[PDB]
């Protein structure tokens, strides 16, 4: 890494200097580093240029705004200080070149939208790896090769992607936040494909506001290397954008494919939601098929079809995708289904808010021929407001509400249960059982063969906090042992 080569596209004159790492933070800026001095959130990194020099940085790239002309080369204490206009906009391109263009050295798929980003990224990473890629994820769970995800600026993004390229990744599924896109955090990334899941924005009912929002987003999209566009046509904004993008792939499970356009498309024609997942029959411009999904609910059909359409658009053969679909797993503790011969279906989900609990029960209901059971509780020593709202949701969307403990901490466990029941029309209809393990056992052992039991609030968490004690406890392990299977 050399300052002169780094800046060659923008500053022909730049001096020769070996560079170690690239950093925005003057505190960790060490001997041989490139310090990048940006102006942002009422913060000016140029203030810290003297401190970075005193720590032996090899060179500095600084915002030109009010201090210098674009491309101006200065020298302080024998350290080159190069000023660039609009450095926030160019940081992605600068760090891309510094880290040897990692998005040009693997197949990068970006996923944007309010919901299903995490699941769609995991499905893309899992499916590509089943077809022979070494796959990685970048997102909210964390970054890393698949099965080794470890829990953020335009530099960090480029640095992390170069880390994955160095570990042998050939494929990366990246969650892209609306906030990341607007702050130019992925401005220079070469996306092989861009997936749009859906928009639950709200606050856009004035056609003036909907116009500006869209205008801002169209402008951003026009400036990125998006590659193949894959768009959920079951979203209203999705359809308006597909109307303007004749090369984009339209994906639907609700009959919104317009076949007159003669573009690329994929649509579920029928879904059977059963006790262990979904049978998805679909048509596409690539050919037709039937997938056996081990994921639960309508939203996970959508997420799976977006991942399928994306991998087809990148040229993965339909026959190989169909052969590997049954090996796609849920995100651990996200609508994770546990089935055993002649036992009720049990779903472990992390839902611990009223909206997540309603969504998990509506999803579970689609797979439920008999009665839907809901085992849940609320955390102690936290906001009490959700307690009656989660009671009312369990009473409405489940047939049997089993109220139990969930990390009661120092709070009287029964007091929490009382707050939950208070939100119900008929508390007497709720079943209460303390011991979480005992309440889970009660549901699982009493539920009929064609019932579904949703065990909500913990998902993947392997602890129950009682007092100051983090006790060893897993919903997944408890359910697995009762059903006679392995967690």
């Amino acid at each position: 890494r050399n300052l002169r080569d780094l800046l060659a596209p923008w500053v022909p004159d730049a001096p020769s200097r070996a560079l170690r790492e690239m950093t925005l933070d003057s505190r960790v800026a060490a001997a041989g580093d490139l310090f990048v001095a940006v102006v942002g959130h009422q913060a000016d990194g140029r203030r810290y240029i003297p401190q970075a020099i005193a720590q032996g940085v090899a060179a500095i790239i600084a915002e030109a705004k009010d201090e210098a002309t674009d491309g101006e080369i200065r020298e302080m204490h024998g350290v080159p200080v190069i000023y660039l206009s609009q450095l926030n906009e160019r940081l992605s391109a600068l760090a891309g070149r510094f880290y040897h263009e990692p998005s040009d050295n693997l197949r990068l798929v970006g996923v944007t939208g309010t919901n299903g980003k995490t699941t769609t990224t995991q499905l893309l990473a899992q499916w590509s790896q089943l077809l022979g890629e070494i796959s990685a994820v970048m997102g909210t769970v964390g970054n890393g090769l698949l099965g080794k995800v470890i829990p953020g600026s335009a530099v960090d993004v480029q640095h992390e992607l170069a880390g994955l390229v160095d570990q042998g990744a050939t494929f990366c599924a990246m969650e892209v936040s609306s906030h990341g896109l607007v702050q130019h955090r992925v401005a220079a990334l070469k996306f092989a494909a861009s997936v749009f899941t859906n928009l639950s924005r709200d606050h856009l009912d004035y056609h003036g506001d909907m116009e500006h929002y869209e205008a801002a987003k169209w402008l951003l999209y026009s400036e990125h290397h998006c590659g193949q566009a894959i768009i959920n046509a079951d979203d209203e904004v999705g359809r308006r954008w597909l109307a303007k993008l004749p090369d984009a792939v339209a994906v639907s499970m609700e009959d919104h494919i317009n076949p007159n356009c003669h573009g690329r498309w994929l649509k579920a024609t029928e879904v059977n939601y059963h006790d262990s997942g979904a049978t998805i029959r679909f048509s596409s411009s690539w050919g037709d098929g039937e997938i056996e999904s081990h994921l639960m609910g309508a939203f996970n059909v959508s997420n799976l079809l977006l991942a399928l359409a994306t991998l087809l658009a990148l040229g993965y053969p339909l026959a190989d995708l169909l052969k590997t679909a049954a090996r796609l797993q849920p995100v651990c503790g996200r609508m994770e289904v546990f089935t055993a011969p002649g036992k009720p279906t049990v779903v472990v989900d992390y839902a611990h808010t009223p909206d997540a609990l309603e969504k998990a029960l509506q999803a579970a209901r689609l797979h439920c021929a008999g009665k839907l059971w809901c085992v849940f509780g609320c955390g102690g020593d936290r906001d009490k407001g959700k307690r009656p709202l989660m009671g009312a949701i369990a009473e409405e969307f489940a047939d049997v509400a089993v109220v139990t403990d969930d990390n009661p901490r120092t709070e009287e466990p029964r007091a929490i249960i009382n707050d939950i029941l208070a939100g119900m029309l008929d508390a007497g209809h709720a079943k209460v059982m303390e011991g979480r393990a005992e309440a889970v056992t009660c549901a699982v052992m009493q539920a009929k063969e064609n019932d579904v039991v949703l065990v909500a609030g913990k998902g993947h968490e392997d602890y129950q906090i009682v007092g100051n004690q983090r006790l060893d406890y897993s919903d997944r392990v408890t359910v697995a042992r009762l059903l006679g299977v392995i967690a």
